[PDB]
């Protein structure tokens, strides 16, 4: 997939096929997007913010910055962002910038954009 | 409609065919409720929490301590509700107890839980 200027994918990550990253954050002081290490983007998704390690986004998923999702697995990913606050049930993807372990998923019955535990970034 | 034991309505309220006011919340501490003046509670609806002046419970709606509720029209909300911190989205019953103005609907379209204004409780 496609690294715009100013993006930096972290060591071992996998850009799939069709995949966007974007490059600068909006704004004035907007600041460049990073990607983390073993961060899996899938094919035609749309990376609109810095991701720490660890993360997945789903095929066909855009996660942009204004993008709302709910969160789910608190105290899991608490554990992995200790300095998170981690109180309420729906933030911006712009709000979530840079946390590690982040599986931002979309729930196909309800329609709801979702962003939940990596799994795997536990172990 | 039912009022329960503990349980105070305040003046011009209209307390619909077949409504519930619940008596006092759960809990050690759980405080008796009261719903304020002019408030309308729908026929089969059910209030678990204390309501301020001008709040409409619409019909079927059942408004307990945990139920969450999607926010609506926050910065009027907050002119008639100064001290009340209306940061965030999603709000569970008990933490709307007491607020003037609310109006609790349900989405019919999407399904949601809405709480919103009264468009009379600003004038
Ligand atoms: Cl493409
Ligand atoms: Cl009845
Ligand atoms: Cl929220």
């Amino acid at each position: 997939g496609r690294i715009s200027s100013s993006a930096i994918v972290g060591e071992g990550s996998d850009v799939g096929g069709g995949a966007s990253i974007l490059g600068v954050l909006s704004g004035t002081s907007g600041n460049a997007i990073s990607v983390g290490k073993a961060c899996l983007l899938g094919a035609n998704s749309v990376t609109g913010i810095p991701l720490g390690d660890n993360c997945i986004v789903d095929a066909g998923i855009a996660v942009l910055e204004g993008t709302k999702f709910l969160l789910k697995d608190a105290e899991e990913l608490a554990k992995l962002n200790p300095y998170f606050n981690f109180d309420k049930e729906i933030y911006k993807g712009l709000e979530l910038k840079g946390l590690n372990g982040l599986h931002f998923r979309q729930d196909s019955i309800s329609g709801a954009m979702i962003v939940a535990l990596n799994k795997k970034a536990v172990k």
